[PDB]
């Protein structure tokens, strides 16, 4: 059986839950500019670039015409940064079930961990969560030139960690996710029902344990023509 | 370096395409009951249940009142009884650009190959394409549970190649093929522009070859702490 080298954790939607914050400070900036806008709104938000995003929120309060581009730049900085502060304010509660105890579990196996977060934020996040310790290595998102479902982001944090994609499982909530681990050449876990390509299929975090990721790699790993 | 023992297809899209036989099945049975329907009505029927193709034909030519589902049950069976026929009148012609000079490479580097293909009807159409002779293992889609993106079919014939799924390559057209590749452990080939979550992505059977294969392999499959 092949060792187990590294697990590799992408962040939002695995480590902890951003969606709601990046809501909250849209919600913010356009309150701090008249324009109301809800959670029910911010399915138009979603899957939208920062620049389409703002575009929506002004044209829901009929204030396009109100902002040049360097204005909406400003606007943007302004929004960024209240994100960015929410992100300080995450507390070790905002990890999501299950996520600590197999950390440690791993940790306690010398197993090394990887983080492979598109976020130019991450650090800022996992030291809020108290989970920095636990990882080896957190591939550096500012170095990316393609992101998911390109694997590019699986590959940084493989080498970073030193060991072969395919001696590593990657744990994805997300179908771009599941196929960059796929691509890259990593063994795939996926989070959440519908989800296709993942080798591993696991409802929600809560059933991500040791004993289970250490079955599924003695399963996968086994070769009769290396015995 | 893993030693690769197989090479797994999948047969529409990959080593022949039998998309426009369906359809000319559907239009012919059409005719028959005094319908007329044209390529441009296939879209309607891309990707439908055999029921329900049948029934937006019906429906195409306001009959659906003239056809229980008994009667139904034997227009379908004439459809089938003219496709199939048309697979047995299939060509060495047929064949993708490409494939029989990697089948025949294949055979002469000493590589079991496998078929993969969900049709019951794959033998029928690899006899009338001449290509029996290159292959090792068919899987048997009579004995299938779940289609792609579900492992199954490809798991089956790694098992009818007597190896791991890890040690072959598998070669898909489509997204649910990749998927179902990437879920049962082995390599993952796609050919086409658009497919997510391949290995190696390529944009036609042309551009599979036995010398990018074989690079191909030789890069996933190393592994610095198999030295
Ligand atoms: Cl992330
Ligand atoms: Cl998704
Ligand atoms: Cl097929
Ligand atoms: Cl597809
Ligand atoms: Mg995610
Ligand atoms: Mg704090
Ligand atoms: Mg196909
Ligand atoms: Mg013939
Ligand atoms: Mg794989």
């Amino acid at each position: 059986v092949m060792k187990l080298q590294g697990v590799i954790f992408d962040l939002d939607g695995v480590i902890t839950d951003t969606a709601h914050l990046h809501f909250q400070a849209w919600q913010q900036i356009a309150a701090e500019i008249g324009i109301s806008i809800d959670a029910q709104f911010n399915e138009s938000l979603k899957g939208i670039s920062r620049d389409e995003s703002l575009r929506r929120i002004l044209q829901h309060g009929g204030k396009e015409g109100d902002f040049n581009s360097q204005e909406r730049a400003q606007l943007a900085y302004r929004k960024n940064l209240l994100y960015v502060h929410s992100l300080r304010e995450l507390t070790v509660n905002a990890v999501l079930p299950g996520i600590r105890s197999l950390l440690a579990d791993l940790r306690a196996q010398q197993i090394s961990v990887g983080l492979a977060s598109v976020s130019l934020n991450a650090p800022t996040i996992l030291a809020a969560l108290e989970l920095r310790e636990f990882f080896t290595f957190c591939a550096d998102a500012s170095q990316l030139k393609n992101s998911k479902p390109d694997p590019e982001i699986f590959l940084a944090a493989c080498a970073g960690l030193g060991v072969p994609p395919q001696a590593c499982i990657g744990i994805e909530d997300a179908q771009a996710g599941i196929d960059a681990i796929n691509a890259s050449g990593m063994r795939s876990v996926g989070i959440g029902a519908g989800l296709t390509g993942a080798q591993l299929l696991l409802p929600s975090t809560e059933s991500l344990t040791w004993p289970r990721l250490s079955a599924f790699w003695q399963n996968v790993a086994e070769n009769l023509y290396f015995q």
